[PDB]
């Protein structure tokens, strides 16, 4: 008679499922990989079907590890990338690719066909732009549905839905077409805050013929996380996952936002619910996302929303980020040509490439208190990729100052140094800029890539001047999926009640001394000139 | 604390397990494998698809153990005997009517080859005594000649043949060193003379395979354990998130890993295997049955004698049925009553098999009558011919009792007469060996099968054996993971590995002599439909 639940969570690489207790405790996991193509420069595709066999065989291979009864699994949860799914009007896969198979039917998030139409778009002006900085991205799926009318008019007259990945996925175990409030605001313009699409912004950029028939190909109906689907598990998902139909399906979720549900209420408060007023999440991994909530509309230079339950009922979402954190760390650590040579010490020790250039740092360090001062000459830029947030300039460059002629792992490990302190600096830029505009951040939430290394997180601490708060599960997104699964089962009685039982605090780390902290004031005025300086060279330059 | 990998590629999935020094597993994954079908008779799957998947169950496996992977010390791959075919750059070359160089394998359980087979028979050649008289199209000379002949094109550029075991050790190591399991029991290579037998492959057509000093089939030939090459290479071990040059053991056969996983545990008394009692029973899609002497049995229409095939100066014996899970699985999923029952299963917490085998007791009344059942109806499994002891992949399954009823019980009925088929084709097998130099009277057995009560219990009925179940049923990753624990030298031969890291966990024994008698009519029954069933096809000439 005890109860299980299950997060599913679709990312670029692979489909993983969790089976979670009561409490939150991962007790079964299992993974398929997916298969992506790329039939040419900026093309990126994927196969709904190919997406749904890996769910099915990592949910049934989860269960099985957790070794419970499907009677047991009381709610599912879906996260995926929010990717384009796109299905002919008997519900089967279309074709979006030039290799013209309709088992290539979805449009990757990260693909970039469609640049054009977002520079159409943008032209506009449109209002519902100024939700996005004013600057819709290719990624996003209106320059990729207007992309599709153009160039592939036989899918476009065959299609009977269009369903971001998310959705897709509970559509096809509930067979409802009820899309998430995540999914439809955030990436396809619908405005939470009127409950409805925007007929302007559809007529106005050509994709006027969405909106027949209830829109329904696009989201008819469109509902908050944690709210049931159809009549649960179908029969036909049920045989394919192994489990027990009318097993309880919540409303979808994007990647990201599952990840935030997973650790933004994870309470310092005994026997209360998180406050998320003061909270940022970090969603860390090869680039990094950062989310507040708050109960007020806030549009913010240089960060995307104000987002109205997006992921919170009566909460409004923004949204900034990073793009090349994890990505821009192993960028100067793999192309140091110390690299390989301490690889292969590392493995031999059973250690990480950073647990390794941590040792080497602390023994340059002397003391572990002296570590930030490494860098008192190395400074670095990190808008390797541009900046994203907050200053939404894609073709902004990197910079790196303190440059020797040497080649050693000790030089190695202080450009590791410099990058964390960065991109540490970057997150205190964003978290500054969000507290000019509506928010009072004081924590740090964060999951993923760079929590399970100590330098990380503690430099992220010190030079933020906020806690970092890293939770007791690492799987967030899985746990949040399958915290939606316990409200769409009625288990908990809204999302905060399931955050707060099934995520805590694992560790909490604070910002060191007084010292440390100025040390990081300094290097933050340096941040700020570096940029100034890049300016005025392009000035020179002209 | 050190540990070790077994990798096994089966027909459907690439499984990879991860074990203790006392044979415990602390970690698994799998791995879907893609099947090819261009015809019938054809069966087909891709050496790069695998090799993926192998890849990542090997670093689900590790990551699920939660161990770093410096205490990895060993591997040992096992793989159904397939046919990798490359090119000269070491690249899929295609195998396929569809001409498509991604179907590069021809699967064990292909049967393209009938005819080659049937020619090379007619040589009456010698080494044609080291598979019961007869080679099996599933054989790897039977589909060389095949593609030699059918794919001209192919053949000009081939540049390697592997068994998929070595593919799988080749692939992980750049050693194309063979083991004597798979070039023994599969390639006609001689384990008793150590060599190639250049008369055979002259008088079959293949002269042109043993060119270079048979470099294209295998110039150096290893027994298990032995470690290749200087263990991991840097890429294979960063696909797998190993260490570069951990130990990988010469590889096996799937169901010789399965042997060498429990044929060898102490009885439960202190007691050594005995091999003149005991057959090992490797269950699966398939099921082989393997006995082990000191000297050379030849028996018709069972494999071998292949002599160091497992075990160094052993002779093996090998019988199997090459459809045993497979054709359960086919008769309980084939069946309209199946989605339904399927879904009752799952709400009383419940596999297929359970269900069935609660609708058969409540058929029975009494436990002990539930034998019974199918007085009246019979199967004659050989749905994919039959391998042990007839030799012949030319005959087809029977079923009679039939009627319109479309019931569980009808369907649980059937389900039982495949199981007791099964069983009855197991004792023809065991009486075969104990007319030619053993005294079987007790079976070790592994495999998902061992997890069933009714499939133990009416095996053990319809033979007059023991069935010992053990501790761990995976035993074809177990047996792999011994091999690993060999070429990294912590156990000096495979068998004092078997007895550290195995051992029995169950000793069911048959039941009643009314029980006993009834099985020897149905094995009667068993034998006729046989006669039967060539009388049909003499009345058709
Ligand atoms: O590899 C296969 C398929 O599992 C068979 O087991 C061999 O034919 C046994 O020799």
């Amino acid at each position: 008679l005890a109860s299980y639940f299950i997060g599913v969570d679709v990312g670029t690489g692979s489909a993983r499922a969790g089976v979670f207790d009561l409490q939150g405790r991962m007790v079964g996991q299992a993974s398929r990989e997916i298969t992506m193509f790329k039939p040419k420069a900026d093309f990126v595709e994927q196969s709904s079907e190919n997406i749904w066999q890996a769910v099915c065989n990592a949910v049934r291979d989860a269960v099985n590890q957790a070794d419970i009864n499907p009677i047991q699994v009381k709610g599912l949860g879906f996260d995926a990338t929010c990717s384009l799914v796109v299905l002919d009007k008997e519900g089967n896969p279309l074709t979006v690719s030039p290799s013209g198979r309709n088992e290539q039917n979805v449009i990757v998030w990260m693909d970039h066909r469609a640049i054009t139409q977002a520079e159409r778009i943008n032209a506009t002006k449109h209002p519902v732009l100024e939700f996005v900085g004013g600057v819709i991205s290719p990624e996003m799926q209106t320059p990729k549905l207007l992309w599709l009318k153009q160039h592939m008019p036989n899918t476009w007259s065959n299609v009977g839905h269009l369903f971001d990945l998310p959705d897709f996925l509970t559509w096809r175990a509930t067979k409802d077409e009820t899309r998430s409030l995540c999914s439809t605001v955030c990436k396809w313009t619908y405005l939470g805050h009127e409950d409805r699409w925007d007929p302007s912004y559809f007529k106005l950029v050509g994709l006027a013929d969405l909106l027949d028939n209830n829109a329904a190909k696009i989201g008819a109906t469109v509902k908050p996380m944690g709210a049931p689907l159809g009549h649960g598990l179908s029969q036909r998902a049920a045989s394919e996952m192994g489990l027990i139909p009318g097993t309880a399906v919540s409303v979808s979720i994007i990647d990201a936002h599952a990840g935030t549900i997973g650790i933004l209420g994870a309470s310092g408060v005994t026997g209360e619910n998180a406050n998320f007023d003061r909270r940022i999440a970090l969603i860390g991994g090869t680039s990094t996302a950062h989310m507040a909530m708050s109960r007020s509309a806030h549009f913010i230079s240089g960060i995307w929303g104000p987002y109205y339950s997006a992921i919170l009922p009566e909460y409004w979402l923004n949204e900034g980020g990073q793009s090349a954190t994890g990505a821009l760390i192993d960028h100067i650590i793999q192309s140091h040509p110390c690299y390989p040579a301490l690889l292969e010490q590392a493995k031999n020790k059973g250690e990480t490439i950073y647990e390794a250039l941590n040792y080497i740092l602390r023994q340059m360090a002397g003391e572990p208190e002296n570590i930030a001062f490494l860098t008192n000459d190395i400074h670095m830029l990190p808008y390797f990729h541009g900046n994203r947030s907050p200053r939404a300039n894609p073709n902004l460059t990197g910079i790196i100052t303190g440059l020797k002629l040497s080649t050693t792992p000790e030089d190695m490990a202080l450009r590791y140094l410099a990058t964390i302190q960065a991109l540490a600096l970057g997150t205190r830029h964003i978290i500054e800029t969000m507290n000019q505009n509506g928010y009072n951040i004081d924590t740090m939430m964060a999951s993923g890539g760079g929590t399970k290394n100590p330098i990380f997180v503690q430099e992220h601490a010190n030079a933020t001047g906020c806690a970092m708060l890293l939770p007791e599960e690492s799987e967030a997104m899985l746990l949040g999926s399958a915290m939606m699964g316990t409200v769409a089962a009625g288990v908990f009685e809204s999302l905060p009640e399931a955050m707060a039982a099934m995520s805590r605090i694992g560790k909490t780390v604070t910002p060191q001394t007084n010292k440390i902290k100025a040390y990081y004031d300094r290097k933050y005025r340096v941040f700020h000139q570096m940029y100034h300086d890049h300016m005025r060279y392009q000035a020179l330059m002209q």
